[PDB]
């Protein structure tokens, strides 16, 4: 933050003649030099504007609601990964519906869930170590298929710089307690579960490993991150009766 | 554009001895210096080629057909947004089908609609103002759910530099008058409407606001932008009878 | 002039996710880098804003009226200067009043003469010469003092780059046909002359030389440059009778 | 100073073919590169040519005549200033007229005093000190008003880098022994004094201090600096009788 | 091209004091900085002025007269070259004398042929190819020696950037229709041929190839380029009788 | 050598949308920046293309045949030079003809000797010395003029960086065993010698010295370097009878 | 010139441990950095070593003997050139032989004239002019052909930076008083003239002009510049009898 | 390493004229530019040559003999250090004398031990850790003073980058098996021990720790490093009898 907001200097008049601050005039000269530079490179920006980048979903539009679920410790051998969660489809839907509804109610505004994200957050439990985290996942399997508790690493997802991976769970597969833009109605888990077509097939199965050449002890925080658009009218709240 | 196409200079022969332009030889020396620079940074480009960017859909493959729909003026209070359109699902499909078919017919070539985009284009109606535009949208709701005409802003989409937002309307939800790669058949709105499964559920509901601390008057142009691949054969058009 | 007015690129939305042009995002990054640079040097501009520069009176406020008077050729020896004009006070006031009034009438607006300038404009009369111009002047002397037609140079005024010197003639000494902010009245040279206190004392006596080591032939255009503020009301001109 | 005056190299002809020095050709190439740079920045110079700076009166037109008056030592406490001179108006005019006339006579040429400057020149009298000089002045007061010999500092004039302040004494207030462009006549102090309207009102009263946090011993040289334009004709001096 | 010819800014005089444009003063400062740079590198230019370069004969002194002779197409295998011309000495002299004399007559001025050049000009006949041209030549052989129509490439002349090779044909070997500085006399091919000592020995035999790894189709324009100095007097042409 | 041949990155298509490697897109942006730089300096290259440089005859067209002649040791005093060879014209022609013919025969291809060069190659015979070599030569003199075996240095030729001087021996003066483009005939030294007009006048007389301030011991290799163009047809060699 | 010859610093030994000057160690580090730079650019120098430049004949091998001939003044109209000399072949040979022999005798050493140059040296005769010089020449013509005293300019030779053109006069055409490497014999102009085959055909005819748009007065110094190799033995001169 | 040893390019002579490689001439120009830079900074090197740095004793004069003694593992708590060795003075002298003599014998040359160093070399025993090593030492104490096996860290020596600390053991305190420059005599530990004045007082007591916030397992190699000057004559070794 600068102190003058580019309003540096002033002006005055002596004998019809106009004086202006030297620093301000030098800025005018330097801004003309820069302006010429902008036009010189504008053709180069047009070549770059042939392509686009994507806005961070968590720093971007919509609000973040982090429904934390549980914590867990794992010790992982080198070149392996351990399973983080092994819920069935039903148990996953119970935690999803139950934790979101009981945290957010009363839901007083029309809104829509933009995206549902599975958040895997990792931190070391010893100091003076240097390694990075790795991840692998699946999202569906035979209800009587029980996943390996440990696997060897092969072409995993390298966890990002802040030690957080967020995995999108698309509305096609994973059911949301709020489907579209809607007001809430009277609802319960039983009618929610009954309206899910394949309740036992879809569940997140996530593994975690490291790039370390020794065993490492990992602390894990798992959460569901909801992106939500609210449509709150521009009206007052009154105590009844209104007016 | 340069005048010589890097064919600067020439050569000649005097007494078996070869002469070449000094400027051209200096370019050869500088190109060798640059070529060495390319190889020095090639390992750095490999680190950048681990990731990819996306090509502008409107400057990229396919042609653009802008079916403009209507214009509208709105005055928006600070920290609020006003609804742009409130059509039902049926009225949206009538405008979509009717305006595209009557603008494009006769459709003389096999083709496919790649993408359907809702275009929101905004321009100020007073000069000497400095603010940016914001946007929020929904795409589905109860047919008897009527949207708020004005809402307070919360985590909106910031409109891009040229004051244009284009919102993709995926084939899953919004019905296209041309589904796949096909030739046109005899068609009408009634049979089109009858084959849409959920005609009354999906409609774009878009809001617009500003980053200004005062009321601002906005002019709005709404359009449907179609991306289209044509498959025109490499054959002549003759007056009948051919040959 | 640049083609996009810093509105480079655009934005669009695919599956709730926001895309923006790569060139525009890189400009945002570079503008942040520059903005940090501005704040780093703002303390330096404050040291420069302790002092001020003066605006060019001829490119600055007020309009320019160039009442050209006469032309003249002179041949000047090295290290000398020749007199340009030798009018008495009365003859100078006749040219001043007569030429300005007959050029500007009808004077239809309230106005004030800000400054009166004596303009000496010089151009070579042979090609392929390289030298600069020099100048010296006086403004008053005994009416029976007749000035030397030629003098040796000593510490002269070096004429500026465009070969124009403009010498201010302050209202204290030299009388203006329009003293202050006023509408014109019925006027003539005789009543103007009668109201000048010292009509025979003040007259510009200007010399011109060169930095050349040989005789040079100079063409001279002399003019009076008036700086004028007009106070024209924001009202229409009608043909009488009005309304 | 360079040794070749940009006439570096030479040329010769062998078998109709023209050879030229390599160093000279490289200068031609570099001068073209610079010339392109000049044109690229010419628009920036136009923004700077909206304003003007003022030429040093003492390095610029006119000659300098330094009529030194007296020397003085003062010891000044921190945050104070001591009076340098306390002459009445008459005593100041006696020194001004007497010292200039007796130093310059015989005045053999027509001339005019452009400006009269009061010069205050300061030097330390101990080594290994680090401080700057400050100044304050007045120019008129009741003849029976006697100035304070010492004052506290408040918003003083900071003396320039070379430890010299020169204060203009305008012809309106302070009388010159040579009013305009004139030849000298028989003159004396009594008729000069009689023609000064307010001889006892105008006199320079100048104070001097420092930026030091300890007492400092200052040596002072006071002078009157005259700027003078001479109008010496381009004619010989002969022993009489001429020709 | 710049707009002010380094006459940027101006000057004026207010109360004896000289003002000059800020942009012009900054140029004076920057020119002093550059001038110091010139002197710093002048010793380096002296080391480069130990050697010389040669002026382009075709951009340099003398005028160019391009007597085009014929055009030709060739298909050249990789690593080979095809003969361009196979004239005998007599046939070459007939084309040389005949084409120059009939193109240039009437030759109305005293002049001398500085140099005679064989011009080989090459252009591709397919687009979207990338290769360069090569050349080899001989100038004399037994009159009954008939040259190979195709040869393998070995250490050829690499054609210059603009696809033009010009081969000097020295006056010792190849006869000129105008030997020295002369006016034309009545002349014909028979007396020209009779005065050539070895008319059948000297003829240009030129080959052309490529750097391509495939057959390429080449279009060829062959010409004789004369360099000519004219000595036209500074006199008028009149209709007879003169005066 | 770089690993990708500027084919860095790739592309793919997801949901009609085109993705391209980030590193490749950044190269496109940087190449546009460079391309703009090329056009900015193209006017400067045109000033340099007014002149030309000469191609190294030994790295350039034609093949090199180094007919080494003899070796020699000399001790040279400071500021002096010793004669390298003192052959008469006849003895020089015997070595020239004899050594070239017996080394090159059988000469199976039509060819022409472009240039004949006298090669003087020098190397120190003590380590840990620092000096350069110098050279002087003559090419003709009275047959009974015997050259000084040692001379003082005055304005000599400074030998090049690699300690090799090559002196052209023009066909005018020094006779070649192969005059023009020709096939070989039955030949011998006696008929070769008989056809040389001035066999005893032309012989290379070369001196060698140093820039050292002490005696230095020099090893010398002398050779004749022939530049040769071959005209080998594009035909097979068969064992007879052919076909 | 530097003061230490890169022998900066020293060394000493304290308790077996070696100390060395910090400045010297930093030079060792910087020299390693530079040495790495040399190797990085060595591949670029190899591309430049494909071509060669030519050493200034007058700053290079051989000594210069400037036999000045005459001086001359000319006034030249714009776009014209005036003849400098109009001697016949015989008169040119008389000046050449006579002036060289009488200036150089006694010629006490074996020597050879490397080159003969016609030197045209030009200087302005007015100050404060800015123009360059131009040149054109011929070398042979009919003895009864008398050249135009003035011609219009067309594609002239632009004189070099130092206002000197030197035109080579090859031994083929122009006869030298010393043909080869030789001792002098008894000689005279008559036997010299008798042995010149074409004494009346070859003579330098040189014109001079300017790039000025006005008449200019030129001073001309003409000279013959001889390049000479001496072969002075390393022997003493004694007074006779020797030893 | 570069390929040409700064002998880039060559030279040749054509028609008395000297040609030299362009790349070599450009190096000459750049070397002159650098040489000017050296002289510009030579005054700055003189300011740095007021001070000196010390040569690495182990990369510098003398040879290194590393008498390794033992290896050891320690586990060290954070902010603590463990004792590495606890020998008495006698046991230290036994290892010193015994290990050096039995490793080096036969000692066939006159020599002197310059310095004796205690080498502490440290390496981690787990991967993927990030910490540095610390050290503290004493050299003498009461023979019946037994040192603490572990201490808390306070202002320790930070081990160097390569994880090696070498501690000088001065000849005053610690006895050497070879005192000065000497040949070996018949010697044994008992007479060596008897001639040490204070055999039980001086012994190295060294501690080791880390900068880690967790326990770390360290592997330790301890050695005595001898610096030795040999004085081997320049004479042959023969089998007896010699000659």
């Amino acid at each position: 933050s600068l102190r003058y907001s580019r309003h540096d200097g002033t002006s005055c008049v002596i004998d019809n003649h106009h004086l202006k601050s030297l620093g301000a005039v030098l800025n005018d000269v330097r801004r003309k030099k820069d302006r010429i530079r902008e036009a010189e490179y504008e053709p180069i920006i047009d070549i770059a504007d042939q392509y686009m980048v994507t806005e961070d979903p968590f720093r971007g539009p919509g609000k973040n609601v982090r429904i934390t679920l549980f914590k867990e410790i794992r010790r992982v051998h080198p070149d392996t990964m351990k399973l983080v969660c092994n819920w069935s489809g039903k148990e996953f839907l119970r935690e999803t519906w139950t934790r979101f509804i009981s945290e957010e109610f009363p839901i007083t505004t029309d809104q829509e869930i933009m995206d549902l994200w599975f958040e895997l957050q990792l931190r070391p439990m010893h100091p003076n170590r240097c390694y990075k985290f790795t991840m692998q996942y699946a999202l569906g399997a035979h209800p009587d298929y029980v996943a390996h508790d440990v696997i060897r690493q092969q072409d995993p997802y390298y966890v990002g710089p802040n030690n957080i991976e967020r995995i999108n769970l698309s509305k096609k597969g994973f059911a949301f307690p709020l489907t579209c833009l809607q007001s809430v109605y009277n609802d319960n888990f039983e009618r929610f579960f009954d309206d899910v077509l394949w309740p036992y097939f879809y569940r997140p199965l996530v593994y975690v490993g490291t790039t370390s050449a020794e065993i490492e002890e990992i602390m894990i925080e798992v959460s569901l991150l909801f992106k939500i658009k609210e449509f709150a009218p521009d009206v007052p709240l009154f105590t009844g009766p209104a007016y």
